């Protein structure tokens, strides 16, 4: 018990604290340089707010222990609603009563498979035209559609809400500087953005109405025909009035759309980019798929458990390119971490990007070497056991779902990299830039452009 904060740099300035030292939009690079001098736990003042920066796994675990836990999720996204929002108590009761469980997420697999197939068919078309495909854009549409279809169904009104949610996400990303809602200003927008906002509430109200009558017709024993797929919202509506309000249902839907869907699109692109840049690993990945699954049917989500190298590839891309390089938490009460005092209300920053590249934990950390997870949650979480990860379609998409998409892509296609003067790069130049774009979520700065090439025995046997 040293009775003092973790060490801090100099100088601390009256109003801005240490903010003048943050001279890099990619904050995690600056936090590493500071960590080299001041150690694995140090204090920065974001204005008047003390902010403690940790960069070891042991420090992360200390911040997750109970005193009430000394740190909590922030409201940067809707995941914080799970422990804190009162209307999420309804979800917790469904879980404890075995009415919402892992089987609920497993039964959505056919919906997830059809969304995967849609992407493969887009790539197949680009293979036939031999035209560059914006894989970044396709992965954003894939994750956005899969979330909305799992939640609400295949109706055309859900296609409309998916396009609207993606547009809202677009307006949410332009208010971002480094972290979201930092350059936001109270303004008037325009008629274009106004129509985007006003479209959401009437569309979701109609979708809930159309799903409520399906639930009622199933409850009263009446037969239903047309769309036999059961959506996640149907499970919520089926027990909403047992013996939760419409507004609170709409609030759950808002939370379901804003928990970080884009993280899966970002991590999928980082993984594909590492595979393109590491032909040895990509060849070995296709050999596993050809051996475990074969060339006669598409990879299925049930195969992922039998694809250890594919799972190691996802872990290895997560180690090098965590979607959130800096994870934020808030101190809930005065506590002591490794002898230092952490004050109530302090912002806590986990530099997970630094840990992923630290030679103290990883042999040759700059190498994309999935074997490190073999020769010795397929991403390799901070929420306690029993928080509901097993019942969440978003966690499924971020793990088994992304692994299935990546395996399906490389099973069917070679990814050619187009060049800047009428040529396809290959093979020493067949690489993509790994430069980062600043953000809370940090994607590749350059969109992933690829010219798919159908592998031999794929068009007729698979697509
Ligand atoms: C119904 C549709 C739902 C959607 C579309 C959705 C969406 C998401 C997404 C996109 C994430 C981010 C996962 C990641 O990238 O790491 C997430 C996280 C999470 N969700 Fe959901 N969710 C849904 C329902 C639920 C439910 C019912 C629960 C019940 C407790 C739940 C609990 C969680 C938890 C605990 C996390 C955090 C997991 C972690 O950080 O490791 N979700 N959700």
């Amino acid at each position: 018990s040293k009775g003092k904060l973790p060490p801090s740099p100099k100088p601390r300035l009256p109003f801005i604290g240490h903010l003048h030292l943050l001279d890099n939009p990619l904050l995690h690079h600056t936090l590493i340089k500071l960590g080299k001098r001041y150690g694995p736990l140090y204090t920065l003042y974001f204005g008047s707010m003390p902010t403690v920066v940790a960069s070891t796994p042991d420090l992360f675990k200390l911040f997750l222990q109970t005193h009430s836990a000394i740190s909590r999720l922030t409201y940067d996204n809707s995941v914080a609603m799970v422990p804190f929002a009162p209307y999420w108590k309804f979800i917790r009761k469904l879980i404890m009563n075995d009415l919402l469980n892992a089987t609920t997420v497993n039964k959505l697999r056919p919906l997830r498979s059809r969304e995967i197939l849609k992407v493969l068919k887009v790539m197949a078309n680009s293979a036939e035209t031999q035209q560059p495909l914006d894989v970044t854009e396709e992965l954003l549409k894939w994750t956005n559609s899969t979330i909305s279809t799992m939640m609400l169904g295949e109706a055309e009104e859900v296609r409309d809400i998916a396009r609207d949610v993606l547009k809202i996400f677009g307006e949410y990303s332009v208010t971002n500087f480094i972290w979201p809602l930092n350059k936001f200003k109270f303004g008037n927008y325009d008629k274009r953005t106004e129509e985007i906002f006003n479209k959401y509430d009437p569309i979701i109200e109609k979708v809930i109405k159309k799903r409520q009558e399906i639930v009622n017709k199933r409850k009263n024993g009446e037969i239903v025909e047309g769309e036999q797929n059961v959506v996640f919202l149907d499970t919520l509506l089926e027990f909403a009035q047992d013996e939760i309000t419409k507004e609170q249902i709409k609030g759950l839907v808002v939370d379901f759309f804003s928990a970080g869907t884009d993280s899966t699109a970002v991590s999928t692109e980082w993984t594909l980019s590492e595979l393109i840049n590491n032909p040895r690993v990509l060849k070995k990945a296709r050999e596993e798929i050809d051996s475990v699954v074969g060339k006669d049917r598409l990879v299925d989500e049930s195969d992922v458990q039998n694809l250890p190298y594919i799972k190691a590839i996802v872990k290895e891309a997560f180690r090098l390119h965590p979607p959130l390089p800096v994870v934020k938490r808030k101190c809930t009460q005065e506590c002591e971490i490794d002898g230092y005092v952490v004050p109530e209300g302090a912002l806590i920053l986990f530099n997970v990007w630094a840990v992923g590249r630290d030679p103290k934990y990883w042999v040759k950390p700059l190498e994309f070497r999935p074997e490190r997870f073999i020769e010795n949650d397929l991403r390799g979480t901070l929420l306690p056991f029993g928080s509901g990860r097993r019942m969440c379609p978003g966690v499924n998409l971020a793990t088994a779902g992304m692994a299935t998409m990546i395996a399906s892509i490389i099973q069917c296609f070679d990814l050619q990299v187009p060049g800047q003067h009428g040529e396809i790069l290959n093979g020493d130049y067949a690489k993509v830039s790994m430069e980062e774009r600043p953000g809370l979520t940090v994607p590749r700065a350059h969109n992933l452009m690829c010219v798919p090439l159908a592998r031999a025995g794929v068009a007729d046997k698979l697509l």
